[PDB]
DNA sequence: AAAAAGGGGAAGTGGG
DNA sequence: TCCCACTTCCCCTTTT
């Protein structure tokens, strides 16, 4: 099944969901959430998914984490703004 | 102050 | 059975 960063990463460089998520900075990897729309994005995570509950930023950040511990994505200083690995 | 964002141990779930 | 990649719970610390 898809891994959360590809998830992501497909939704940026599609470009669906501009009112939940964007590159705060491309060729760096820095990508921000919007406080309001955030939920939308997390919800279409968890219905793709098939999760048995419904799937809540929360929750998402709690899984988004754990790639700081692996590296493939990493969370920066700034208000909801993360950054992938060099693979992004 | 108060609310949003950030955090993480630990048990639990689904697919392989 | 076990492993992985989250997912759910629940509650606490930091930033805004």
């Amino acid at each position: 099944k898809i891994r959360l960063y590809q998830f992501l990463l497909d939704l940026l460089r599609s470009g669906d969901m501009k009112d939940s998520i964007w590159w705060v900075d491309k060729d760096k990897g820095t990508f921000q959430f919007s406080s309001k729309h955030k939920e939308a994005l997390a919800h279409r995570w968890g219905i793709q998914k098939g999760n048995r509950k419904k799937m809540t930023y929360e929750k998402m950040a709690r899984a988004l984490r754990n790639y700081g511990k692996t590296g493939e994505v990493k969370k920066v200083k700034k208000k909801l703004t993360y950054q992938f690995s060099g693979e992004v």
